[PDB]
């Protein structure tokens, strides 16, 4: 069913991740984690202590696709585990320093021409698919964009809600 993931987005923040690469985004799928710029960073920092959720839909640059999403069940942190990403033309380990932990809600992808119709008025009520790296999504259209993707149904979103 559809319940439980709409008591999980309800009153949520919603942010687009792009990666450069899927190595990346299938890493942060296996491990429920991820790392980010230092701006974005902060901005997540900030979102994760005023809201009931925080989720992140992620979309590798240049596939026509959003992978998935997750949500947020830390603030970013330093040292730990060091995470092995693939690291762009110019993005060193030390501006991915911090991790955070993610729990994913959907792992299944969702091709932009299903999200041609949402529009986001945070970026110029642009097509959603369309924003940089950590660019917010309004609560409307995150949440319908959400409710896009093909259910995940390995997933069991019971401890997600307990973590709210
Ligand atoms: C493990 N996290 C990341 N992995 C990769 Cl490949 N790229 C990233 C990541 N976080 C931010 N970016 C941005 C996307 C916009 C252009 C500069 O890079």
């Amino acid at each position: 069913g559809t319940s439980k993931l709409k008591y999980v987005l309800q009153d949520a923040r919603f942010f687009l991740i792009k990666s450069n690469n899927h190595e990346n985004v299938s890493l942060a799928k296996a491990k429920g984690v991820w790392s980010t710029l230092p701006v974005n960073e902060k901005k997540l920092n900030l979102a994760f202590r005023s809201a009931r959720s925080v989720i992140l839909i992620f979309s590798v640059r240049e596939s026509g696709k959003f992978q998935g999403f997750a949500r947020l069940s830390s603030e970013s942190h330093h040292g730990g585990s060091p995470i092995h990403w693939v690291l762009p033309a110019g993005m060193s380990a030390k501006m991915l320093g911090g991790v955070f932990k993610i729990d994913w809600i959907c792992r299944r992808e969702l091709p932009f021409t299903k999200s041609a119709h949402l529009t986001n008025p945070w970026n110029e009520h642009k097509p959603v698919k369309i924003g940089r790296d950590g660019q917010e999504i309004e609560l409307e259209c995150g949440t319908q964009l959400c409710l896009l993707f093909p259910p995940d149904e390995s997933i069991d979103l019971y401890q997600v809600i307990h973590k709210m």
